[PDB]
């Protein structure tokens, strides 16, 4: 019943089927982005109307493995996980996991140098991988129930990462 066009539908090179799929060959997307710009003509108008939906917000969603996620369970499942209420929902019947994202929060702040944080880094890299990888499979598998919790899971991974950049060294305890 949708009849406006999704972020796949604009890089028909990269999806000849037009659908949308967790596994993107992104040198592929990279060179179409590159070439759709190429193409512009200052005579022409530019795809969508608003941010939200021109061709880099397209390129940067189905770049990255957290939004591109979001974006599909958005397109097939009708569920944005953008929104504090939809993402709560799902974690609410997890106390596990969210206490598992707060300890590593925790660790964090009592690690006494930057090897420390170099670890604790490197150990969320490999939780992103492997949820990369699960969320093939239950794409793959239309196990769309299982992606939801992953990608809400995957959310805290990132944020994660980003606590760890923004970490510097010689703060204060008590």
């Amino acid at each position: 019943r949708r009849f406006t066009s999704t972020f796949y539908e604009l890089f028909p090179k990269t999806f000849p089927k037009k659908l949308p799929i967790w596994t993107i060959d992104q040198s592929r997307l990279r060179k179409e982005y590159r070439q759709l710009q190429a193409q512009h003509h200052p005579d022409m108008a530019q795809q969508g109307s608003e941010q939200s939906s021109t061709l880099n917000q397209a390129y940067h969603t189905l770049k990255d493995p957290l939004r591109r996620s979001q974006y599909m369970l958005k397109l097939l499942r009708n569920i944005d996980l953008t929104q504090e209420q939809t993402s709560n929902e799902v974690t609410t019947s997890d106390p596990q996991l969210l206490l598992k994202v707060l300890d590593i929060h925790d660790e964090l702040s009592q690690m006494d140098d930057e090897a420390g944080v170099k670890l604790l880094e490197k150990q969320n890299k490999e939780r992103i991988q492997d949820i990369e990888a699960q969320l093939g499979q239950c794409y793959n598998d239309k196990d769309y129930a299982a992606a939801v919790k992953l990608t809400v899971e995957l959310k805290y991974w990132y944020n994660l990462a980003k606590a760890f950049k923004d970490w510097a060294p010689g703060k204060q305890l008590e």
